[PDB]
C-alpha cells in the first residue's frame, strides 16, 4: 500500500536565520573547520552516553561501541559524519537545532562582521551551522534511547523539517549528511579529510574511522 508519513516544518529563530544567511552568502577562508565542529559535537554526544551508561548499563543495549565514522561519497557528493552518541529526541532536534535563541549568536555575527576567522564559531555556541560553509543541504538522522528515529533537514532559507525516519534503522546516535556545494568537493577526498582531522580533531577521545569507497 501507499505509506503515509508525518512532516513538520519549523521557522529558524530570527538570529539563527541571520547567521545561516551570513555563513552561506559570505566568502570565508578556512572553511575546513566545519569538520572539527561536527566531530566535536559527536565527541560531546559520546561523552553523554558514556556517562549516562555508568548510571544505567541498559543504555548501551542499543550498542556498546562508542565511535565516529566519516563517509565521503563522491557519487552523490555527500560527506556523512556518523556517531554512536546519545542521539536526539524529536524535541531535542526542534529545540536545539533551530527554534531556541542561542545567547552567543549576536556576538558571533558582530565578531564576523569585524573580520574574525570563521574558526571562532566554536566559542559562540553555534558551531553546528558551520556545516553550511560547505553544504547546500544538511540532513540529520538521529536516534535517542527515549524516542524513535527522526530526520531533520534544511536547505536554509529560514525553515527546516522534522519527520519520523523510516530509512535504515540506526541503533543509537546521530548521522549528519552534508550535501556538498559544487565548489566544495575537496572534502570528499580521503587525503583532505585526513589532513583536516589531523590538524583540528587530533585529541578526540573516541576512535574515528574513514570509509573510502574503492576507486
Ligand atoms: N552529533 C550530535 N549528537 C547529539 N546532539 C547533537 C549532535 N550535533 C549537535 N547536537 C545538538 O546540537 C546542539 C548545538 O550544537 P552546536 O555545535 O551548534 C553548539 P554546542 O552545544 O556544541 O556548544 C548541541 O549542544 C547538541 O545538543
Ligand atoms: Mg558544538
Amino acid at each position: 500500500p501507499m505509506e503515509e508519513e508525518e512532516v513538520e516544518t519549523f521557522a529558524f529563530q530570527a538570529e539563527i536565520a541571520q547567521l545561516m544567511s551570513l555563513i552561506i552568502n559570505t566568502f570565508y577562508s578556512n572553511k575546513e573547520i566545519f569538520l572539527r565542529e561536527l566531530i566535536s559535537n559527536s565527541s560531546d554526544a559520546l561523552d553523554k552516553i558514556r556517562y549516562e551508561s555508568l548510571t544505567d548499563p541498559s543504555k548501551l543495549d542499543s550498542g556498546k561501541e562508542l565511535h565516529i565514522n566519516l563517509i565521503p561519497n563522491k557519487q552523490d557528493r555527500t560527506l556523512t559524519i556518523v556517531d554512536t552518541g546519545i542521539g536526539m529526541t524529536k524535541a531535542d532536534l526542534i529545540n536545539n537545532l533551530g527554534t531556541i535563541a542561542k545567547s552567543g549568536t549576536k556576538a558571533f555575527m558582530e565578531a564576523l562582521q569585524a573580520g574574525a576567522d570563521i574558526s571562532m564559531i566554536g566559542q559562540f555556541g553555534v558551531g553546528f551551522y558551520s556545516a553550511y560553509l560547505v553544504a547546500e543541504k544538511v540532513t540529520v538522522i538521529t536516534k535517542h534511547n527515549d524516542d524513535e528515529q527522526y530526520a531533520w533537514e534544511s536547505s536554509a532559507g529560514g525553515s527546516f523539517t522534522v519527520r519520523t525516519d523510516t530509512g535504515e534503522p540506526m541503533g543509537r546516535g546521530t548521522k549528519v549528511i552534508l550535501h556538498l556545494k559544487e565548489d566544495q568537493t575537496e572534502y570528499l577526498e580521503e587525503r583532505r579529510i585526513k589532513e583536516i582531522v589531523k590538524k583540528h580533531s587530533q585529541f578526540i577521545g573516541y576512535p574515528i574511522t574513514l570509509f573510502v569507497e574503492k576507486e
